[PDB]
């Protein structure tokens, strides 16, 4: 069982932890990326929505992460990446200069449909200019 952090700065070091994650050979593996600049909390935050849009996630959950990634006084974007016992996983945590948190999970039948979901996001990333 291995934990990982990583304060991400820019859109390229995001491409690549996720790369990271996914070339990791560990069976139980945790990736956290932490992302404090405001710009890139919405590009990656309504990147991962768009994502969760095509593949069919919930309407009502993508609905409420995207009133969380337009809320003022956005601080910190949490993006936890676990693949751990049976489960495939993906946590998003919004919150704000007051401490208030909105959580939103996004899990996966197996490890493919999470691969194809973050090089889904990779592609979505690798558009914004």
């Amino acid at each position: 069982k291995k934990l990982y952090e990583y304060t991400v700065t820019t859109l390229d070091e995001f491409l690549e932890k996720l790369k990271e994650f996914i070339l990791n050979t560990s069976k139980d593996k945790i990736y956290k990326l932490t992302i404090t600049n405001p710009k890139l909390i919405k590009d990656i935050g309504k990147a991962i929505a768009k994502a969760a849009e095509i593949a069919d996630v919930d309407p009502k959950e993508i609905e409420e992460m995207i009133k969380a990634v337009e809320e003022n006084e956005l601080t910190k974007l949490v993006i936890t990446i676990e693949q751990t016992d049976d489960k495939y996983v993906i946590k998003v945590e919004l919150e704000n200069e007051d401490g208030l948190v909105h959580s939103f999970e996004i899990y996966f039948k197996n490890k493919e449909e999470m691969e194809k979901f973050l090089e889904l996001l990779e592609k979505l990333i690798s558009k914004l200019s």
